[PDB]
């Protein structure tokens, strides 16, 4: 928890600029230790945003983990994809930094892509599921058509969490996301 | 065409190794030229791949002008994004390292977003022409389904030219992309 001071400050300042513009002068400061406490608990401020990062695809990660424990089938891919929205939404400072550091960071790209891998190959076993049960056609392979609508969604969030020209404003990017999404799996 | 030498070379150089592993120097001693001889033809490394970059882009727009000015509905889809595959694919360490530095430069940046925008304006003309002659069903907005589909092409293609994990095989992302858009086109 002088860790958790840590972890607020720099989720704080990276909403005011980018972790380049960050020092860990500045961490330290925020959390109300000195520098060389500060590589106590980090080895650098890269390390820190790692964290944050690994803390938010955590915090998606669990909260899918939920819903699949357990509506028509819109309504079940909306809550779905939603969990997305709300999860990096309510941290966009982190999800931009982590986006941008990808590049950056063998480390961050990792956790990436494993969290990548996890969501695509769920979204492949319930895509499965609705075509066993007869609810959608085989058409593309599952898993083929499940990576292209989970990196469709990243990209597409980052944009308009970032503001970026072109994005789907942030107001209408869930029904978006959740149009493609269905039309694709159950369409022929 | 000393331009054309250093355009060349940097091509050739960027296959090996990002733009960062280039120096100045190297894409000198490939070009056949000196030093203050590349300076004369570009102010730095950073504005060859812009330039390089703008062709590229430029490529793919003129082909799809020419597809334009112009099969059932999903061959159509197809041949277009096919465009994209096609010139981007023939160009692919120019597009990673373009991708890569529309983070390090607000010019790589505008020209891709200037670019996204023009595709983006076409494919959205396109569906509400479709849905003027009933051969589409009004759903999303036109230009809120572009976006969302052409930022899929964008990463969903990145991914694969990079050999990224998770990515779609190169040999079945066009197929995969054109079901995507053709069902979430014409799909109820
Ligand atoms: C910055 O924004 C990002 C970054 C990375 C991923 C992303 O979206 C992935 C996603 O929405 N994938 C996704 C959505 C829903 C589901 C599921 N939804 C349900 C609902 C009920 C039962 C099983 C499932 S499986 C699976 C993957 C968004
Ligand atoms: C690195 O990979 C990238 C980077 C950026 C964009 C991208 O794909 C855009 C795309 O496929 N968009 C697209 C595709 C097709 C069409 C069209 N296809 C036809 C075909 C006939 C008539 C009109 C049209 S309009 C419009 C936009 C791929
Ligand atoms: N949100
Ligand atoms: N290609």
């Amino acid at each position: 928890d002088r860790e958790l001071a840590i972890l607020a400050t720099a989720e704080n300042l990276l909403e005011d600029r980018p972790l380049a513009d960050i020092s860990v002068d500045d961490l330290a400061k925020g959390a109300g230790i000195s520098r060389p406490t500060f590589y106590f608990y980090f080895p650098s401020k890269e390390a820190v945003l790692l964290t944050l990062l690994d803390r938010v695809v955590n915090q998606a990660d669990m909260a899918l983990q939920t819903l699949a424990e357990n509506t028509d089938r819109e309504n079940m891919w909306r809550t779905g994809i939603n969990v997305f929205f709300e999860t990096f939404g309510s941290h966009k400072a982190v999800t931009r930094a982590g986006q941008a550091a990808r590049a950056t960071s063998v480390e961050v790209a990792e956790l990436w892509s494993t969290f990548m891998q996890k969501w695509i190959a769920y979204t492949a076993a319930v895509i499965d599921a609705e075509r066993d049960r007869g609810a959608a056609p085989r058409t593309l392979p599952a898993h083929e058509l499940a990576t292209a609508l989970n990196l469709m969604n990243e990209r597409t969030l980052f944009a308009s969490f970032a503001g970026e020209q072109p994005s789907v404003p942030e107001a209408r990017v869930l029904d978006t996301l959740v149009h493609i999404w269905v039309t694709s799996i159950y369409g022929e």
